[PDB]
């Protein structure tokens, strides 16, 4: 008999399906950021790792495997095949390459349609119960892709949206105020990046308004100018990639404390993109963050802000933006 | 009044230490995994980063900090500037370019001894009290250096040394039986790297030595050739070198194990780098990895393992080799 | 030589200070509950317990021992001698059997005011520098009495208060809802227990105030009953004893959530007791609660929220009563 | 309308099951810190409680409800009724009061029996896919006795068994070696409690074989009395009950530390109790401990622990008593 079965007797061999797998599609900065996140907070007994760049992936694949002694997910699997996806609970979207210098939306929207064409068939064919979860860019606009590529219902296609933006608006209130961000509330809704809008009604620490207590607050008159605040959420974004190149960490972060919710069943409320038509006057089949439940069953519920007019025109006018460049898209 | 007095009335505005600091000094792929990996294990109350590239450094910083939210680690700073790390309870380095293409193993020595020059005083100026973890290779050569530029007690300079060859062999076990890596218990010991020795007699699985049931376990003869997982530590680590460029979740991982055991006083026994003098026939101030105890003082104590022969003379090899490079460096 | 010394050669016998110790004192029903969630959260490097059983207090010590392969807090003791609390950060009070059917207030505070006297110098001689957390009832009577004889500056001297309360108050709300209770946000403020006040306007989800949304929110006058979710805080309360004879978990996991904040210095806003002279037209010596940001020095800083005329009536008549009872005590 | 449909707006409420349920039968001692345990290592996303006492199990329930802001299991249920255990992955027995005072092995059996006839059939009705974990004693007995009425393979059938002695002996160990129980392994294996047997030749500390350096290990002519480190199992047992009455945190601790393997499919050695028909000579339908292989369908392997003459002997002999006992059962 050889070692193991000298060592080991076995009981059964019957392997079952994987039980709680997680899938992240494109192994880059952001991916890999996703991966270690999420393996070290025990969400998956299963991650599958997908790109097109073979080598890099299984470098990547066996360099979390030697980890394994410190993890609790016993198997990391790789393929440029999706094949190795099969059954997963939540497939996370973070391929193609980050936006280029001098690059346009456009370009980027033009390439990222392009392999969403391949990514998504792909994964609803080994996962077609899934929730898929959106990080690639335009987000709001590759979240509306991936809807209407899938075929899924409206709740298992969620967009990560203005759920960064939101991370990096409770750090500098956090740091303005000398409070930890967990106790300093604030969201950032809309179209995720540049058009973002901040709800200063919102804004608030122990359910104290800061609105309340000061006027003029988010406001371009206000004396102490907290409408810095998300000028230096928008600010900040760029200049990390001047300064490193790409950001991972916080957006790694941002995606495992999603599929936390989500792995988890938890019901917490994020800011998330999902199909927003009916709200805000919007009519066009498009795709923005508001505070959502998430679940077992992705996006099960939806929290009705209440915007001002100013907010109302400033999401009608980037659903207006994202429906314009969606309509002359080919699937 | 402004705002945040509106908003807040402070009781006292006492600056204070801190008390579980940790600084990361080189902040490339290993020094940023070591981060994500101490900062997810809630394993510091500050984290202050070093480097020479200044924009690289802040952009580390910005990125880590917008991830805050996700985090219980309340201050991240960052410097070029030694005085961001004082106080550090443990001082981590990973400086240092890795082995360049057509650069010898041994040339990170010169250049690693001339940072290192610096970087230790620097270090010792701040946190005269740390403990100091060295990564950077040759990991048992700069271990020395450590030492002798810091003036340190033995104790408190721990080299990573095989704790990442351990993790690979104990994965690659696991593999090979179908056990959990945690459940399968073997020591690589001596130089790290390619000179490494497979401690046999120790690998077992439930007290169960894998030697006794299988005597030609680690010999030529082995019709299994478990010999090979040895091997294969050697191999994988070159793979991925050849797959990815370097390797850095593996380390960060096995890096955040060793702090955990040293910030929380844990005395758990691990493979690290340490004053082996005085042990199998060794006259020489050269550090290898024993099985040693890790607290808050850093190495207490050490494991006093029974050698074969042929296991005592390649750890007498590796002494005699890395004592003949360090004579002749200048301090 | 002993099997120790052939197998563990010694580096270093020296034996530091406790690094991050907490204290217990009563190992009763919510005493053994916050020590065990302590444990669990990985927030000491030792835990010290005390109480006058003997008995009972070394089977506690033991049970708790040995579960030490399951957790990461190497040193565990206990004593009826306070010399086992020395150089504690935290030192929790858990003592005094708790309230009797048929037993009045003023015979509760007279009775934990007798024990009071002992323990609070007994803590101050070993650990003159550590953060004093109260629990045991009265509670805001008893915080202020802790203080009093302590003689620590009031950011030292923090009492359980309303934490208990406003978690209670976040899982009825979520359980309305539909909600996580992480993502219903509420503060139940003043006094602990059953003058406790619900702070209405701060009740909120995702930044949107319930009270805006539906004005009768709070009111006796309300068709959906929303005031009930306070009541309901009370009621539960006295249910639990009832049915069980005492509460544990749910206090535990509250103090666990204080002693991690005050033990990783992060600054997040608790409802906690503190020494509210100077607000609320309270001129005073009396601890109430109010939302406060936790950290190394204890209470910093505390939140000004902006009550209804109503809500600081409620502060002002807890503040006349326990100020009533506080003016009669002798110690 | 309602405040709950004004704030929320549901995109479906289809009324979902739960993907890793947990059930705890017998909210006793050690069934609630089982539950603590097993709540604060978020390893369920339900979690069942289920008693015959009603008062006691409702306010357990609420207990545990109150303190969900600190947790991530969002389902606490419980019921007399076993529909409240629906699809379990895990049930977990803790039922029939502690073993008293001057009562019986023998007695205890029959009760516990008796008390099993209702419980097993009950929780196989509702999950007929679960893995049984049974605590009860004689935990030996009773783990046949759930075998033998649910009619499971005998994978799903485990018996916590000498996980309990084992944590002791490795504490104990690490006590007397200054190193964390962690790093001190050892086995516990046969009968739990009283007649349990220590392997002393997996007796290590990183491989390296105590009884190797030490001959007399376990044995009279131990100068050292090492044996004493297995005898004080089973006097720091009798010990904790003769001061508390009872354990309830090793042992809660300890079912955790399984139900995290078997929850998260790990494939970690754990000394648990199982059919040990066919090894050591045993003949009978007799449940021992050995060292297990759990993952997500229980116990899929064992390890074949070399045993000599006098340990085999000893199995044997606990064979022979059992099975004396189990042969005269009315079921
Ligand atoms: N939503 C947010 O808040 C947010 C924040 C930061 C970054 N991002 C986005 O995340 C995306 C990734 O960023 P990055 O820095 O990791 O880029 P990257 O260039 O480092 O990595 C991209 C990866 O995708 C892979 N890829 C390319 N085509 C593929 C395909 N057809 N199938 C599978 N994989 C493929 C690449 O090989 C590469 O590994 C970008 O779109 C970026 O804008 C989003
Ligand atoms: N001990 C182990 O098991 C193990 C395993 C893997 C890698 N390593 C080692 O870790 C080291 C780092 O590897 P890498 O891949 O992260 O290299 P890297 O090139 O990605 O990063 C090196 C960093 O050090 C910085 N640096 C250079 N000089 C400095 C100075 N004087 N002060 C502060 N910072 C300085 C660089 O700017 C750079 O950011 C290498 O020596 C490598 O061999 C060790
Ligand atoms: N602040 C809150 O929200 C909150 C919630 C629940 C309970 N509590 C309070 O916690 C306290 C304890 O409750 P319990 O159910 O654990 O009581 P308990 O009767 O179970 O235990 C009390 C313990 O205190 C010990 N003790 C008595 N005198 C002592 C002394 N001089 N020194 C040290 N220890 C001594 C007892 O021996 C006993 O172990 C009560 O006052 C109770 O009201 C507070
Ligand atoms: N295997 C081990 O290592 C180990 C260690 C310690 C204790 N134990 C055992 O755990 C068991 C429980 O101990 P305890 O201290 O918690 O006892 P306990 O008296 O505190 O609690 C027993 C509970 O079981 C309930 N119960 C009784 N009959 C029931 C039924 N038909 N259905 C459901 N629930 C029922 C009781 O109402 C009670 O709540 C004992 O058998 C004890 O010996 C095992
Ligand atoms: O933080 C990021 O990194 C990216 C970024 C940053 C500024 S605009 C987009 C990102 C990530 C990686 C690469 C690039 N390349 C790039 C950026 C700007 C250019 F003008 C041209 C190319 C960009 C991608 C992205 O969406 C974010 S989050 C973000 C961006 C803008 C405002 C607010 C937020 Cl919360
Ligand atoms: O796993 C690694 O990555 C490095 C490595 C890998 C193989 S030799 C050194 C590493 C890290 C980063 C860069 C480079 N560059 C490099 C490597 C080999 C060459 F021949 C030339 C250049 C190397 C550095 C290192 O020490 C390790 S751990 C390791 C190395 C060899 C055998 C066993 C182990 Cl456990
Ligand atoms: O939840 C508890 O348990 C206690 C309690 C409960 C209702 S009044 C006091 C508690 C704990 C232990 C024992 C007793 N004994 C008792 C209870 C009621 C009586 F009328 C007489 C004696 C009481 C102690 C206490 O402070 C709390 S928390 C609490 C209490 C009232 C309202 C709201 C909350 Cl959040
Ligand atoms: O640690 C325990 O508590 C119990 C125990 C302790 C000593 S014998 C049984 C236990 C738990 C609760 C109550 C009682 N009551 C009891 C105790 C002794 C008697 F003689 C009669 C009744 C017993 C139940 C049990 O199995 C254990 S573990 C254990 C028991 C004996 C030897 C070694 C171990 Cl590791």
């Amino acid at each position: 008999a050889t070692l193991k079965d000298q060592l080991i007797y076995n009981l059964l061999k019957e392997e079952q399906t994987p039980q709680n797998k997680i899938t992240v599609v494109g192994v880059g900065a952001v991916g890999m950021a996703c991966a270690i996140s999420i393996l070290m907070k025990d969400l998956a007994d299963e991650l599958a790792l997908v790109d097109v760049i073979e080598d890099k992936l299984k470098g990547e694949m066996m360099d979390l495997q030697h980890g394994s002694l410190f993890l609790r997910t016993p198997k990391i699997v790789s393929g440029k095949d999706y094949n190795v996806t099969a059954n997963s609970k939540l497939v996370i979207i973070t391929a193609g390459a980050r936006q280029q210098e001098g690059e346009s939306r456009l370009n980027l929207v033009q390439r990222n349609v392009n392999i969403f064409k391949f990514i998504i068939p792909n994964v609803v064919k080994y996962s077609p119960n899934c929730k898929l979860l959106i990080v690639s860019n335009p987000v709001d606009i590759l979240t509306y892709v991936a809807w209407k590529i899938s075929g899924f219902p409206k709740n298992r296609v969620i967009g990560s949206g203005c759920n960064l933006d939101s991370a990096r608006f409770r750090y500098l209130m956090g740091e303005r105020l000398g409070v930890h961000p967990l106790s300093c509330h604030g969201w950032v809704l809309g179209e995720h990046g540049d058009s973002s809008v901040p709800v200063w009604s919102g804004m608030n620490v122990a359910g104290v308004s800061l609105k309340t207590l000061h006027p003029d607050l988010g406001t371009d008159k206000d004396k102490e100018q907290w409408k810095e605040v998300h000028k230096q959420v928008v600010e900040s974004a760029y200049e990390v990639i001047k300064l490193k190149g790409y950001t991972s960490w916080a957006i790694g972060l941002s995606v495992a404390d999603l599929a936390e919710s989500i792995m988890k069943n938890l019901r917490r409320v994020h800011p998330v993109s999902t199909m927003i038509k009916g709200l805000y006057g919007i009519k066009d089949d498009v795709f923005l963050s508001v505070p959502c439940i998430l679940g077992q069953n992705g996006i099960s519920d939806l929290v009705k802000v209440t915007l001002t007019s100013e907010e109302e025109a400033r999401l009608k006018k980037s659903a207006d933006t994202l429906w314009g460049i969606q309509k002359e898209l080919q699937f």
